[PDB]
């Protein structure tokens, strides 16, 4: 009884913002209803805050960042707070799995996965806190002490999407907290469950008023209080390029940062010195793990020509064999899609791939199984004989499709890799390591695997090159990002310049 | 015959831009006239290109990146090719500081001094260039080995003003040198010819063709092909806050990285415990030196009402000794302000304050004497009885103009100081070392001064808080702007995952 028991969890969800140090309806009382994608129903009702709840927010995260009450506390008891938010994600980890199916699709194993991942960025982030707070300089000025100091960098706004909620929230989170900022979230409007629940966590352990603020909903112009408003010092945003474009435009009118991550078109190169059987199996787990709905998804297969047709039929036989079904039935080894918006925009990329001309090898549409019938669900699709020129090759389709290109050599794989816009992460499948070198070194990505898709942890920076985003989370690097710098010089003898008349 | 020496450099110096290894005219032929602000006399000609003379730069710049014979040269050899243009500058650096005099106006002392420092900025990044080429990072992951790399970013523009036109081009290019981007550089219109010359500079030393290249003027679109144009990976940009802020949205069409310095309103807080004598010097220093047009001018006086009045006398007695001439001329403390539009402006500046009820206790108008009469000269003014709440107050004026306020305690010069939208650098004047320190760390400012007024260098980060900018230039921070991570995970014992049927 996984599934009812998930739901007699939402029975002791809050429904509520937090703001303040409060739990609050929105400003005027709007409500969202939240749908669970196995079976379209409605499973919970949340508020839908106002701009005017997000500008509270904000102001509240301002007065407590000037106030020093958690900016002042010293990083090592940072450190034991972020800390001990990790240690309530493990101690709840099986109802966080669950309710992170519910409310997003993915099976129970995906969750339990990520639930882990979570509680280690947390532990991460907790123990590298209180490890460099600035440089002291080696002054050119005899009579000088230079230092540099780092601070937190104010009050942030974290905006974060729909796949992978409370992943990304962590990822936004525990720096925030660990350096001392004060942070504004708003979770996408489709799952918020995972991030109320963490919320409640944070509130047990305890932080200042103001310190930790939850936005919930979509609301007119929350988004651009949330880019634009003066007293916001930075801006993390994960979730489409044009969203994010118009977050980088509003945050420019009061020369705020920004740190952005704005999805990928990653490729997947297997060279014919592959381990065959291997890259086969992670062509699989790159195209259809979340249904493609992961920010590490594999995409773009490019296979080379003299294993192509081998390869071709190889994974569209095993492609026909994905067991469909709910995220808490042990036997599914794929979920749903998460709406009916993305749905419909998967099925109109798959009206352009038919004008475009390329061949719908497998999948391609709505399952017909009655148990499948009232889901969100959309068949594990290889698309073929399709080039770098069409469109749906291009563009981020975030959905259970992957597109298979040949090349020659390995030169035409690096082209071609790197013929998009984005800059995400991709694989190289060769047992010719050195070879598997030479092509990482050259693709234009933020993260590269050598025999292997997916992995990402909180020990190493994880991020876009080109149009893929700006900045990095995780790592040192993802710390960074909440830090500013301060040189302070003092001049231990100081003199009369003279240099204007007396 | 130090001027008319000056002039005769000219006659060796270039007119034109430099794109793609070779020096070129505009594509249209179009000049500008450039002009000695002491006497306002036309002194050069020189090409004004077109966006299409950009947008050529800016692929010329791509390519050579893609070619890799700047971008895979070893760091040491990098290094090397830095530390030749350190020694061309100082090889130079009396003709450089003639060219600097004659074209910005200031005092040939201020650009010997000038060109001290930069030598010394592009000595820096050259032993920079070597020193850190990424991470080794302990996997979390059994039989993976992780790394991160660091890389080039890739193709840069850079934007530079006409305050201290060497100066900051050393400040960009250095490091973009250094990590082996290519690089599209535009000086201000105004004050192009030391840019022109270190150009012929590092064409001595030699690049390949296309890393570096030199498009002149503000020829229409030009400014938003720099910040606009696909190929462009990062957008460094140094002056004004408006142009700034169109630069940034700019940028987001294409998910550019942005480095901005724009601007601020410094302040100089004088506690009633400072060396007296050494505070009234360095308010003099912080308003004056270049007619107040450095980037570290600190025009907003904060003294604290115990000793305001005696300050106030003190201030006002010297300011009215300040020699005003030719910056070649030795006698001379401080020339001419930068253009007849800039000149304007503070006179409209002055248009405010008076409209808004402060007091010219000194200067606030063009001198009268016979020689300083054909000339850009602009009387060092002090600016009293104000408040925070005047425009005279909290807008950049960028001219020899100061501001007086009073503050009864520590707290609120604090308050007052941090009371505007910039946050670039300021100092603290006081005897109490202890106070001192308390205070530096409760400003928001990029850079704090403890006893002392103006120090920058190239082994410590600048750059603002709050509407100052975003990013830093100088030290390790300033290297790392030109610096993109790659994470390279190798699974070095791969597995088949199996978690689709077989
Ligand atoms: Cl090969
Ligand atoms: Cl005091
Ligand atoms: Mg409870
Ligand atoms: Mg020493
Ligand atoms: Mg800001
Ligand atoms: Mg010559
Ligand atoms: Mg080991
Ligand atoms: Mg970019």
């Amino acid at each position: 009884y996984f599934q009812s028991n998930a739901m007699e969890l939402l029975k002791h969800l809050s429904q509520r913002q937090y703001i303040d140090g409060e739990w609050v309806e929105s400003a005027n009382k709007n409500t969202r209803d939240i749908i669970n994608p196995y079976n379209q129903e409605v499973i919970f009702t949340v508020s839908e805050g106002t701009k005017e709840d997000a500008e509270r927010a904000i102001l509240a995260a301002r007065r407590a960042f000037e106030s020093g009450e958690w900016s002042q506390e010293t990083a090592e008891t940072r450190g034991k707070k972020v800390r001990a938010i990790a240690d309530k994600i493990k101690e709840h980890r099986e109802a966080l799995a669950r309710l992170e199916t519910l409310d997003t699709g993915k099976t129970l194993e995906e969750s339990y996965a990520d639930m882990d991942d979570i509680h280690n960025v947390f532990m991460y982030f907790a123990g590298l806190a209180d490890k460099d707070g600035g440089e002291m300089i080696d002054s050119p000025i005899p009579d000088t002490e230079s230092k540099i100091v780092k601070e937190p960098v104010g009050v942030v706004t974290q905006i974060t999407p729909w796949n992978y909620p409370l992943l990304q929230a962590s990822w936004k989170i525990a720096p925030a907290l660990a350096t001392g900022c004060s942070l504004v979230m708003k979770p996408s409007e489709i799952t918020p469950l995972t991030t109320i629940r963490v919320f409640e966590l944070m509130e047990e352990v305890g932080f200042p008023k103001g310190t930790i603020n939850l936005i919930l909903g979509a609301g007119s112009e929350v988004g651009d209080v949330m880019s634009g408003h003066k007293e916001v010092d930075l801006v993390s945003f994960t979730g489409g390029i044009e969203t994010g474009k118009h977050i980088m435009k509003n945050a420019a009118n009061n020369v705020t940062n920004i740190a952005l991550e704005l999805g990928g078109k990653n490729p997947n190169i297997i060279f014919d010195d592959a381990d065959f059987e291997l890259a086969v199996d992670q062509a699989l787990n790159g195209g259809y793990f979340h249904a493609g709905q992961v920010c590490s998804a594999g995409s773009r297969i490019l296979v080379q020509n003299s294993i192509k047709d081998k390869f071709e039929q190889a994974l569209i036989d095993r492609v026909k064999k994905i067991k469909l079904g709910n995220g808490f039935d042990a036997d599914t080894e794929m979920g749903p899609v998460i709406s009916t918006e993305h749905r419909n925009k998967i099925e109109s990329y798959m009206d352009v791939a038919k004008a475009e001309g390329a061949t719908i090898a497998v999948g391609g549409k709505r399952p017909d199984r009655d148990d499948l019938k009232d889901g969100l669900f959309f068949e594990p699709t290889v698309i073929t004989n399709c080039d770098t020129s069409m469109r749906i090759v291009q563009e981020e389709v975030f959905g259970p499709v992957v597109t298979v290109e040949g090349f020659e050599t390995e030169q035409e794989a690096i082209q071609l890799a790197n013929d998009s816009i984005y800059g995400l992460a991709g694989a190289v499948f060769s047992k010719d390591i050195g070879k598997a070198q030479r092509v990482a070194n050259k693709l234009k990505l933020g993260t590269v695997w050598i025999n292997d898709f997916h992995p990402y942890f909180a020990q190493a920076p994880w991020g876009g090159y080109k149009q893929s985003g700006i900045g990095r989370e995780l790592g040192k690097e993802g710390l960074e990002e909440y830090l500013v710098s301060k040189h302070i010089l003092t001049n231990t003898n100081p003199q009369l310049v003279n240099w204007f008349s007396k």
